[PDB]
């Protein structure tokens, strides 16, 4: 059956939360409060889903976090 995925982001102990805030909107168009809003989530749960979509279009987003330096994973969403 078909299926839509999530990209996750996971708190690390590194980055700048104000990186991670930047990173959201270059990446993805979101609005600051948006980004802020999810960079607290992932900070203060741990983790949380960022995107969704085609597994195929996750795999992209995961792909462009990596490379940010942002720890990204993807799952199918249920
Ligand atoms: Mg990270
Ligand atoms: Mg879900
Ligand atoms: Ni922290």
């Amino acid at each position: 059956t078909e299926a839509p995925w999530v990209t996750i982001v996971w708190d690390d102990p590194v980055n700048l939360m104000s990186y991670v805030t930047y990173v959201f909107q270059k990446l993805f168009g979101y609005s600051e409060p948006h980004a802020t809003k999810l960079m607290l989530q992932v900070h203060n749960e741990g983790k949380a889903v960022v995107s969704a979509g085609s597994r195929e279009s996750m795999e992209v987003d995961v792909s462009k976090l990596h490379a940010a330096g942002l720890w990204a994973t993807m799952q199918q969403d249920r």
